[PDB]
């Protein structure tokens, strides 16, 4: 049968991100070869072969009226052999992807098998499309959402914070809060698609590996608290002494110097204390409510085989400390595509516009999934978490009002360090996230180590989408 030529993957404003390649396949009628012995070791010594197992391998074939020598030949080595004349050798016409952004977006583009089938990421994902139909109809051309320009400047920054931190891996996520697109999405380890000759470098992390978002998730107890109607910004809660004893469970927080917070208090000082008594008087239910919906530990419908989908603990009845745990993002499990898409639809005014990786023309119906008055008032909140003294001022992105949180979660002394948040605050247009796993220098918090990452990818992916500054007089 005739290989079908496979579709061309390109980013958002067409850059080719996966190209069908000819190259040259030779096959042998053994019957026909074995009149030709003599022509053998020059055969043998074009494919790089001992003559002598090349020998025995064609003996031991005879009576096969079909074998294959060697497939995937540039064209030029293919031409060589063709000109040896050899009687009973023929060539088919087949094709092998190039990656002209190699390891720049692995994850996301994926890869083909020996057969030009899909194996990972989109080339997977979108096979059906992609392949055709072999002899023989082409493969159809599909247009990603990923803008390689802010995809190659979220590699570079994550790449670098790796080193300057030491780190074991990371994921990067950048979203259109509008549109729902994946504009970004970048892993360390990567690996170089063109040259497969390590199985952990070809994980797509930001799809397939799930960790416990802990203290990124305070915004959405923050937005169950204002939507209960029994809590304002204003509003205060006593965290002294910085502890809370519930039986057998200690919630503690880091920083233990407070006693009155009002609730920007509590995201800026990430006071556990002070969002585990705000769950306590709201319910466990009302914040879980918040949290499936936004898409936490819910699958995206993305339908990238190996997805995982995580899990949001759920009670008929939920005991005090898995209240307080639940609000504080302790023993929950997402993905960086989920928390980005959680922090989308709270950009994005409450409204969740579906999840794409491919080019958005018609957006689809966003489903309002908190009140844009609450989710107005939230985006305030994260953005004095960013501004305010004693805020997370490593996040901030010169030129515009940025808003976000910090976490840090302790692995089970090993940490994985996170920031979540999007810009511009009077009209965001972008939401991110970074996750670095295992930090080794002496900063391992979310604030000291992914809030600078965010801050560079977004003053950059900003400038790049030629948003117009917002920090104006
Ligand atoms: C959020 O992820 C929660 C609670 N906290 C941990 C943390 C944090 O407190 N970071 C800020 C640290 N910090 C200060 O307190 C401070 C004070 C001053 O004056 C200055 O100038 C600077 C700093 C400063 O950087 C965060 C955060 O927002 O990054 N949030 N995390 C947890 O409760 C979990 N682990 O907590 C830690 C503290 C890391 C621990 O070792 O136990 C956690 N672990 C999981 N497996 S899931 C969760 Cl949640």
């Amino acid at each position: 049968a005739i290989p079908a030529h496979r579709g061309l993957i390109t980013d958002r404003n067409g850059e080719p991100l996966a190209v069908s390649t000819p190259v040259t396949t030779l096959w042998a009628n053994p019957k026909e070869l074995m009149t030709a012995k003599e022509r053998w070791p020059q055969l043998a010594a074009a494919l790089g072969q001992d003559t002598k197992l090349f020998a025995d391998r064609i003996e031991q074939n005879a009576e096969r009226e079909f074998i294959y020598l060697v497939r995937g030949l540039t064209p030029e080595q293919g031409e060589g052999v063709i000109a040896l004349k050899v009687p009973g050798v023929y060539s088919i016409e087949e094709f092998r992807r190039f990656y002209p952004a190699g390891e720049v977006v692995a994850h996301a583009v994926g890869f083909t098998d020996v057969d030009d089938r899909g194996r990972e990421g989109i080339e997977l994902a979108f096979d059906e499309w992609l392949a055709g139909v072999p002899g023989a109809k082409p493969g159809k051309t599909l247009a990603l959402s990923i803008d390689l320009r802010l995809q190659y400047l979220a590699h570079r920054e994550l790449r670098n914070a790796l080193l300057e931190n030491g780190a074991k891996a990371g994921s990067l996520v950048i979203m259109d809060v509008k549109t729902g697109e994946i504009l970004a999405m970048t892993n360390q380890p990567t690996y170089n698609p063109n040259n497969r000759r390590q199985p952990a470098a070809m994980r797509n992390r930001a799809m397939i590996d799930v960790f416990e978002p802990g203290s990124t998730v305070k915004p959405f107890s923050m937005s169950a608290a204002l939507a209960s109607g029994r809590w304002k910004p204003s509003d205060i809660v006593d965290v002294y002494p910085g502890t809370l004893q519930i039986g057998r469970y200690t919630i503690r927080d880091v920083s233990r110097n407070s006693r009155q917070l009002d609730l920007t208090g509590i995201l800026i000082k990430s006071s556990n204390v002070g969002i585990s008594k705000i769950a306590f008087d709201i319910g466990a239910e009302s914040i879980y409510s918040v949290m499936q919906q936004v898409g936490l530990g819910q699958d995206t419908g993305l339908g990238f085989p190996g997805e995982r989908v995580g899990n949001l603990p759920n009670h008929r009845k939920w005991p005090k400390a898995e209240t307080a745990t639940l609000a504080y993002g302790y023993g929950l499990s997402v993905t960086a595509i989920q928390l980005a898409h959680a922090y989308a639809a709270l950009a994005n005014d409450g409204k969740s516009v579906p999840l794409s990786m491919t080019r958005v023309d018609r957006v689809p119906d966003g489903v309002q999934v908190i009140s844009p008055e609450v989710a107005s008032t939230v985006q305030g909140m994260l953005q004095q978490v960013v501004e305010a003294q004693g805020g997370v001022f490593r996040a901030q992105v010169p030129g515009y009002h940025a808003a976000g949180k910090s976490g840090t979660a302790r692995k089970v002394n090993a940490y994985r360090s996170l920031f979540a948040g999007f810009a511009p605050a009077t009209d965001p247009r972008i939401a991110m996230v970074v996750v670095i796993d295992e930090p080794s220098k002496a900063g391992y918090f979310g604030g000291l180590v992914s809030a600078p990452v965010f801050s560079k990818v977004m003053a950059g992916a900003l400038r790049l989408m030629n948003v117009p500054p917002d920090n104006l007089p």
